[PDB]
């Protein structure tokens, strides 16, 4: 099965015991019950950002959501990403939607990623414009980008789900290793003539042959075949 890190935007119904009783941004570490929450203050039709590091030195993945003009929303978790990962890994968004009638819009990715074993090894892409025919994407189930530049997750004019992954291998560790990063960035836009669709959205992280499992749609946002 995959190997999965991931940060979660999610509104789906969470119906497990303990499970926070609100939309949330989460961290999820080979499951799709989160190690970490706080509260998702989520805008539709507003354009967000998600922003994500983490350091083998400190050991500390973190991650923030905002909107313009309103506060912002952190979660933090440690954890020796090393002894969960392997070296060589590939990193994507997703999405999945419900019974609504809702958009998953990306509107920008950008992404760094250093190993230090000599200045550091490192690799870094940007897209604040997406184009057609995107030969260093890899797009997977409904994801497309459109003719405005945008990259479309889920299906445009019912329980949809889409990925979109980086063409080219990321290396994260390796065994005579001083230090590793990386640093990754999106914007998006939900838009819905509901208030509180359920949607979810994620970026993530993953052993580099990885494809959508068998029944992840829903709450299970394209990444986990099972909720436990
Ligand atoms: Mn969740």
């Amino acid at each position: 099965a995959d190997t999965i890190v991931a940060v979660e935007l999610d509104s789906y119904p969470n119906t497990d015991i303990g499970d926070p009783n609100y939309p949330h941004i989460g961290i999820d570490i080979k499951s799709i019950r989160s190690k970490s929450t706080a509260r998702w203050n989520m805008q539709t039709g507003k354009v967000g950002t998600v922003h994500i590091s983490y350091n083998s030195v400190a050991k500390r993945l973190s991650a923030v959501v905002s909107y313009s003009g309103s506060s912002s929303t952190t979660v933090s978790y440690d954890v020796d990403l090393n002894n969960v990962l392997p070296e060589w890994v590939k990193v994507g968004l997703s999405a999945t939607t419900g019974l609504y009638k809702e958009t998953n819009t990306i509107l920008s990715w950008s992404f760094t990623s250093k190993l230090k074993t000599a200045d550091a090894n490192s690799l870094h892409f940007s897209f604040n414009k997406f184009s057609q025919n995107p030969k260093d994407l890899i797009l997977q189930g409904d994801a497309f980008t459109d003719s405005d530049g945008n990259l479309q997750l889920t299906k445009v004019s019912g329980n949809s789900v889409g990925r979109a992954l980086f063409y080219a291998p990321v290396h994260i560790w390796e065994k005579s290793a001083v230090v590793a990063s990386f640093d990754a960035t999106f914007t998006f836009l939900i838009k819905s003539p509901d208030r509180e669709p359920a949607d979810g959205i994620t970026f993530f992280i993953a052993n580099t042959d990885t494809s959508i499992p068998s029944g992840s749609g829903g709450r299970l946002l394209g990444l986990f075949p099972d909720a436990n």
